[PDB]
């Protein structure tokens, strides 16, 4: 559903984020886990953290961030190829249904946190056209992930 | 569930906020709706809106900001009366379940947007102990509303 311009606009914003990838990744997760403590129950090495400075150093915190960014990157780079995005987003879907038993609405919650951070850090580089492209990428991530949860039971 | 020092902390911050409750309520609802566009399905008058500048002028949006600020202001003033806070929250949660047919997860979500925005208002002065007084208030709101939804068969 993404146009060529919307594609290019996502890839171009993404390149700015991922220039400072782990810094952005951990800002995203720290805002996520602070504002939604319930999401942090799934992570056995920091279910018990409350102080954001401590989250901004927790081993298994910056692991999830680095490999989360890494898998999202794999999506953005391959937006020219819808077969490739489908395949990736199902692996992420299935893994989270099966391996970590995460309620699928948390994807929706985390995407809203991703959006707010991108809006803060790159307000000036975020015109209506990009806001649209980002929104469509978000719905796509959520749809494919949601389907990979149905395909497996849930 | 909430300590006396903690109630005074929440009442101090809230009072400073209520002096400008019009813009604070709208700031919160607009962030809510931009960051979680699916929460707009329930409001037929904005909903077709994407621009935050447009959203802050929508009367359905801004009526609902006052409703939200008003209910939350009578939870905060009555934190000495745990039976009063509890009754007000049951009512909001019973009403939104039955009349407004709103999925209870959006209360999780909006609570986190409220927290995000309090945290940005008092960024200069927001030490760990005020943080968690707000987080305790937050969870109190959420579980009381959730308990009402359970009470009516949802
Ligand atoms: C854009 C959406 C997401 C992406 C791309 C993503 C990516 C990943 C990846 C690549 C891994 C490592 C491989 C694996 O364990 O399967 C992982 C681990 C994990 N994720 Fe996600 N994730 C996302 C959303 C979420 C959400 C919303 C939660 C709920 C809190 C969550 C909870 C977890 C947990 C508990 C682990 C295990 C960490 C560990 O075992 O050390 N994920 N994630
Ligand atoms: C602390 C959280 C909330 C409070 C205190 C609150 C309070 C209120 C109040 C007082 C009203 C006026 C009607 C009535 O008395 O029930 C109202 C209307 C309404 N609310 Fe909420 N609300 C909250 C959260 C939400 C959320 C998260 C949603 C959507 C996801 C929502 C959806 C609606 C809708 C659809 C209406 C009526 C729409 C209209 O005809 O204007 N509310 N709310």
């Amino acid at each position: 559903e993404l146009s060529e311009a919307e594609r290019k606009a996502v890839q171009a914003m993404w390149a700015r984020l991922y220039a400072n990838s782990e810094d952005v990744g951990v800002a995203i997760l720290v805002r996520f886990f602070v504002n939604f403590p319930s999401a942090k129950q799934y992570f056995s090495q920091f279910k018990h953290m409350e102080d954001p400075l401590e989250m901004e150093r927790s081993p298994q915190l910056r692991k999830h961030a680095s490999r989360v960014m890494g898998a999202l990157n794999t999506v953005v780079e391959n937006l020219h190829d819808p077969d490739k995005v489908s395949s990736v987003l199902a692996l992420v879907g299935k893994a989270h249904a099966l391996k970590h038993k995460v309620e699928p609405v948390y994807f929706k919650i985390l995407s809203g946190v991703i959006l707010e951070v991108v809006a803060e850090e790159f307000a000036s580089d975020f015109p209506p056209e990009t806001q649209r492209a980002w929104a469509k990428l978000r719905g796509l991530i959520y749809s494919h992930v949601t389907a990979a949860y149905k395909e497996v039971g849930w």
